[PDB]
């Protein structure tokens, strides 16, 4: 019962067509005359047995995800590797032929004219460069989200533009004026860490080289890879972590060398934000302050306690000036595609500020629970001293007396008498006042647990992306208008987006150094619990000394009498 | 500066206005040519110096609260009581003359053609009858709130009228046919208690009596009243206290003798409601079971825990089945204001039910309270006690040591060696499992507590008879249409109260039980706290003995070696 679903797409023989099992429900595709195109029909089921919809989303305009795309990378350039493993030259390199598998929550890429290499362009013969351009163009597709050099340019005069330019340029922009920035660099409102952007530059560099017969990387043996496939083993082998100063509302990520301790990193973050290392409060994302013997992270500086704290588009700035800059509808789907992302970033912020705000809190909970227990403890240990301080006093009195018998038949040191009142002045000398500090600070630790937050206004703000993103999506349904209007209620999502940021965050600013100044109390707290702990067993162990002390001589002159 | 804000009302000579002084803001009122008049304006300086406000409210339009009325006939009936000690017949007893006072929350009823008696209205010579008469007809027209006998009559025909019909008659009812239902006793849709009203109706016959001299009661000499006196001494003396059963949704006033006992009373609750004396839970407006030892109550019956539980107008049950019963004004008006009599007095019941509700609920956070105590309390003896098992055993094990040294002397009977073993067997002999059930039934509790309330649709019904009200109102703006509409959207106010009451009934018929089950389980729980809290003390105790027992012979012995 393989019921046929839609189709998934077209073959070079038919329809891709989707079908699915009525009762198991296998969603199983089916891929539909020369004997020469069917004889590499049956090569293409000897070979296989032997996305672009992601990018086509507009919440994606700018791009993706760096670290997605680095899996994206890692995938198909693991296929890649296994393709001119196999002496296969794909040479249809693109998202169209990525269809995902979302196995374990994780997207796993597969592989089923903007990528036509200028040496399949124009000539029969051809290489793995065709594949190693077109990757490249299509993982800078993925990054930028468009055309790496020239795009809307007719494939002819793109092919014979490119081909007359310098290779190591890796991007062309294209004016209003037709004069092209021919640059090597990338463009900027992109969600990508410098330090991986750079091996990845001069790895563009060697993926768009024109000339096929130097594209790609010089074959280096040992590995037995060009430099373009030991250039992406780097970027599998940059391991960073990032971290969030909270104090700074800045993201900076830290390289990791295989072998740095904790505690070398904290001096790196001592040189790289002023913060002094023990000062310095690193916070997971269960809050977790790691053990600095081992080798996004919240810094806390643990001695302040208040914490005080743009578009790079400059038209967009233009237009929160005067949204009546009258752009053509390129510029119109590439500035607003700029605010998106602005505004997205802003999302993103003040979601790992919640997120840090998180840490704090459970971080706080686990501090109150630590102090809680301690609490009862040194309420058990406080009732069973007092009991001892009662019935040592009892056996101290009744040995009175019966040493006032024994001083009757006139046998024994008065030293015992001024002993035992010594004694007795040692179980006078010894509470629930801290405990009180206790319930009061758990009670304003419950008042923090009460007071409002401003997420909703973060959904608020969202919505107003939405919005905004819905506006250029009426810029993708007719990009055949070439309007002018202006973006006025873009500029009103922009700035209220602007003053709901301020909102939420000097509210949580405000809440934060509460949590803050409490957990600075517990802090406070928590050694005159310990040190008081210690007086009460150190009390109770000279309770039993003076205990087996007077019950000693209890025995010994006891056998004195025995004596004689 | 005394300035003159709006007049009260009319004088003799001109217009009562009232004026301010601004700094002090003292509402003082002023009175505004025949010299008999201005004589007897001074007159009335001489002597003075030696409400239907709130009857044309159309919430009341059936009359007001009866408890009101009674402190409105104390207080009016001992000034009629203080102006016929002073030879003054008021003539003039209406509500227009009452402005009431608001001091300490309490209204304080003073003095300042429907009242026109006969003996006033035909003749010149009159006597205290006139108030008699006035007063009465100005009780019954603050009971029901209309005239008593043949009301929107002509005065001429009605003092004629009754001046032909039976005295003892109090209530001349007049159909839609002419035809009168002359009565002696009161309309139904009333707020009152029959215990006061039959004296009340005997009362109103005293003072409905149409012949003057025969008006008014017997002056009876040893208290020095007319009947008439004396019966509203009687209704200052009828001391009744009202129960709710919360189990029948019944209130009934129990009158008090003056001596009875409070268990007396429940022998009377047992006799009039069924319910066993034992189990008869009276709770007050805080939960309060008074000592019955002593002399809103709300019966609670505490053996039984799920707890089960009409318009007496037959013409609003004819709206009900059929609105388009075409009454005239006149019977518009009545009915309407019988069903607001109806749902405001649904309004009043569910109130209750909402203050038994709190009732049970703050007896309960009482019981938590008492249990939380002896709960840390059996916390302070359980670890004292588990401390005097610790000490107690080494003391034990140490004297034992001792004692077999004591044996190499071979000198004391080996029954303190199985004594001292039997003690630690005792020691060995004794927690935390009701606490588990004190800690889990608290958060049953905390789950009661927020447990959502039906209060928010009383204030729905309570909007919804708001409605029904401006529609009476609709119809006291113009009583002058004589319209014959439906009252389809009264029925349907009245039927959204009927369901909209059985939910909030039956939600807190069911948090009810709820809290009757858990203050259950806590009467349940006290016992065993107690007697397992006995076996705490008395194993301390025990402790004591066995250790001046212990120590006990240590001393005799000790000095049996002092002897030879």
């Amino acid at each position: 019962p393989w019921e046929m679903r839609e189709r998934l797409g077209t073959g070079g023989f038919g329809n891709v067509c989707l079908y699915q099992h009525r009762e198991l429900d296998l969603k199983i595709a089916i891929k539909s005359l020369s004997t020469k195109n069917r004889e590499r029909w049956c090569h293409e089921i000897q070979i296989m047995k032997k996305l672009r919809k992601l990018l086509n989303k507009p919440e994606n305009c700018c791009g993706l995800k760096e670290s997605q795309i680095l899996s994206l990378l890692s995938d198909i350039g693991s296929g890649i590797r296994y393709l001119h493993e196999n002496k296969i030259i794909h040479r249809d390199l693109k998202p169209e032929n990525i269809v995902l598998q979302d196995v374990g929550g994780k997207i796993i890429h597969k592989i089923i004219l903007q990528y036509l290499a200028p040496e399949l362009f124009e000539n029969k013969p051809y290489t793995a460069t065709v594949d190693y351009w077109s990757f490249g163009t299509m993982v800078f597709e993925c990054i930028a989200g468009y055309r790496p050099f020239l795009h809307h340019l007719q494939p002819f005069t793109w092919h014979e533009k490119i081909k007359k330019k310098d290779p190591k340029c890796i991007f062309a922009c294209e004016e209003m004026s037709g004069e092209v920035r021919f640059s090597s660099h990338l463009p900027q409102p992109n969600s990508l860490c410098s330090l991986i952007v750079e091996p990845m530059e001069n790895w563009l560099q060697l993926m768009l080289n024109w000339d096929p017969q130097q594209r790609g990387g010089p074959v280096d043996l040992t590995l037995k890879q060009p430099r373009c496939f030991v250039l992406m083993d780097h970027i599998l082998n940059l391991k960073i972590v990032h971290i969030l100063n909270m104090t700074s509302a800045k993201i900076i990520s830290f390289l990791l060398p295989p072998d740095e301790s904790l505690h070398s990193l904290q001096s790196r973050i001592e040189r790289e934000t002023g913060i002094n290392t023990g000062s310095q409060e690193l916070l997971s994302e269960t809050g977790i302050s790691l053990d600095p013997r081992k080798p996004m992270v919240y810094l806390f500086d643990k001695s302040k306690t208040v914490y005080e704290g743009r578009s790079l588009s400059d038209c967009v700035n233009y237009i929160v000036q005067d949204s009546k800059i009258q752009l053509p509808i390129i510029q119109l789907r590439k500035v607003w595609a700029e605010a998106v992302h602005y505004v997205s970033g802003l999302k993103e912020d003040y979601s790992r500020l919640f997120q840090g705000q998180r840490a704090a809190m459970l971080s706080l909970l686990r501090y109150n629970a630590n102090l809680t227990k301690m609490k009862n403890t040194l309420i058990s240990a406080s009732q069973q001293l007092k009991a001892k301080l009662e019935f040592f006093h009892k056996s101290i009195q009744l040995d009175l007396e019966r040493y006032s018998e024994q001083m009757t038949y006139g046998i024994s040191s008065e030293k015992m008498l001024k002993a035992w009142k010594e004694m007795e002045e040692k179980a006078i000398h010894y509470i629930g006042y801290l405990e009180d500090q206790i319930m009061s600070l758990h009670a304003e630790i419950m008042e923090l647990q009460k007071s409002p937050y401003g997420r909703r206004q973060g959904d608020l703000m969202e919505s107003l992306e939405q919005r905004a993103i819905d506006l250029y999506k009426q810029l993708k349904h007719r990009p055949s208008d070439h309007s002018y209007s202006d973006s006025t209620e873009m500029v009103k999502i922009i700035v209220h987006t602007v003053q709901s940021q301020d909102r939420v965050l000097k509210e949580l600013f405000g809440h934060l150094s509460k949590l803050l100044g409490c957990k600075q109390k517990i802090i406070d707290l928590l050694p005159k619990v310990e040190v008081a702990l210690s007086n009460i067993k150190e009390a109770d162990n000279t309770v039993m000394f003076m205990q087996g002390k007077r019950q000693k001589e209890i025995w010994h002159l006891l056998k004195i009498a025995c004596t004689q």
